[PDB]
């Protein structure tokens, strides 16, 4: 469904943690077309929860699958991403969607 392709790895042994919230910053493309979510954000990156499903898949179990302090290139296919009905204009049918992420810490 999802792969986790790091560039960057982190001590290893810190992740988020069920009842943590995680303090990310991503860059979001396509295949081949544009950015459609990034996460240039003027002072705060993007910060969510596990266990309650606000990010898809994709990111849940991509970015958990991180560590405080990596940085990766994430490829997640329609069934992780927002199925087949996402939104037209931002995402298409069937668009893999591939993040930048970087676990920035826990709060």
């Amino acid at each position: 469904g999802v792969q986790v392709e790091t560039i960057s790895p982190g001590d290893g042994r810190t992740f988020p943690k069920r009842g943590q919230t995680c303090v990310v910053h991503y860059t979001g493309m396509l295949e081949d077309g544009k950015k459609f979510d990034s996460s240039r954000d003027r002072n705060k990156p993007f910060k969510f929860m596990l266990g309650k499903q606000e990010v898809i898949r994709g990111w849940e179990e991509g970015v958990a699958q991180m560590s405080v302090g990596q940085r990766a290139k994430l490829t997640i296919s329609p069934d992780y991403a927002y199925g087949a009905t996402g939104h037209p204009g931002i995402i298409p049918p069937h668009a893999t969607l591939v993040f930048d992420v970087e676990l920035l810490k826990l709060e």
